[PDB]
């Protein structure tokens, strides 16, 4: 399998751009930044509210835990890359504690409306919009050569406030090479592709439409999250019970994978779901045939069949999104 799109981004630009391992970090001055409050964490960190003691500016302060020095050049180095594309965090310094040597990275401050509280209080509108909003930070980061393949809603920080979408924590995400074999250890569940739920190690951007698709799905039904599985084995069943076992066996067949016996029992056999099904009386008002288009373009177990980031973004979904833009 390969990317049909920016398949040969990392192919052509010079070597320094995707080879983090050869990165040196410069350490700045962990003085310069205090912590305020506690704002959160992320995938492997606590994240702080603070301030630049130079200038009194807000920042964000993200404390790494304990993680391969690999790890930590990575997200560094993507971030560098991706500095400052439409609705990226902006990384600003990185530092650490001398003693313990525990890093800390800085970032332009980004506020935060629980998003378990805002998603309820949308409007059919504002999900077009902060979609929008989203797939272009998406379409960037593809664009560039990197999958985020962790897209979820902590990861999508929205300040409801001053209508900002910011796209956060890259540390799970990775520079796409065509045919290269990734763990499929990525995302959180819910919002896993099942390429990574039937180890499909050469998966490529298409993961993060999934995601999104995942995302998308809980907006509109307001049926949060849209794939409620218990385990990695049973986030695959809850696909199938709503996708159909029938689409799942062209695409396995598609790709050569057997499925693990016990997961291939515990899938069994079921007929799709239509979108349409999954209307009722909170979400009539957010549900309408665009929407379902839409999404039904990005549920799709196939990755290669989703659609681009670019693509999505034309569809005549957010067509009043792009006028007013
Ligand atoms: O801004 C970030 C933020 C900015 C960049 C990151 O890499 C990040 O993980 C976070 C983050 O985890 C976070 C959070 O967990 C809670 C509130 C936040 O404002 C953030």
């Amino acid at each position: 399998s390969k990317a049909r799109v920016y398949a040969d981004v990392n192919v052509l630009r010079p070597k320094e751009y995707w080879d983090y391992e050869a990165l040196t970090v410069q350490w700045g001055e962990q003085d310069d930044y205090e912590v305020v409050r506690k704002v959160g964490r992320g995938k492997y960190s606590e994240v702080f509210e603070g301030i630049n003691v130079n200038n009194n500016e807000k920042c964000i302060i993200k404390i790494l835990k304990p993680v391969k020095k690999k790890k930590i050049k990575r997200e560094i180095k993507i971030l560098q890359n991706l500095c400052g594309g439409p609705n990226i965090v902006k990384l600003l310094d990185i530092v650490r504690d001398q003693h313990s040597k525990t890093p800390s990275l800085i970032f332009e401050y980004v506020n935060n409306t629980d998003f378990k509280v805002l998603y309820p209080t949308l409007t059919d509108y504002d999900i077009r919009y902060y979609i929008y909003e989203l797939l272009k930070a998406l379409d960037y980061c593809h664009s560039q050569g990197i999958m985020h393949r962790d897209v979820k809603p902590h990861n999508v920080m929205i300040d409801h406030e001053l209508r900002k979408l910011r796209l956060i924590d890259w540390g799970l995400a990775e520079f796409y090479h065509p045919g290269k074999e990734y763990n499929v250890r990525v995302a959180s569940r819910y919002f896993k592709g099942p390429e990574l739920l039937v180890d499909l190690q050469d998966y490529d951007y298409s993961l993060d439409m999934w995601s999104l698709g995942c995302m998308f799905a809980g907006m509109i039904f307001r049926k949060e999250p849209f794939f409620y599985g218990h385990d990695n084995h049973d986030q695959l069943v809850k696909i199938a019970k709503v996708l159909g076992t029938d689409g799942l066996n062209v695409y396995l067949n598609k790709y050569r994978i057997e499925l693990d016996p016990q997961l291939e029992a515990l899938v069994g056999r079921h007929s799709r779901k239509p979108w349409l099904k999954f209307m009722n009386a909170d979400n009539q008002h957010l549900v309408s045939p665009e929407a379902i288009d839409f999404l039904d373009k990005l549920l799709r177990y196939d990755h290669q069949e989703r659609l681009t980031a670019l693509e999505a973004m034309t569809h005549p979904y957010f067509q009043q999104v792009r006028a007013a833009e």
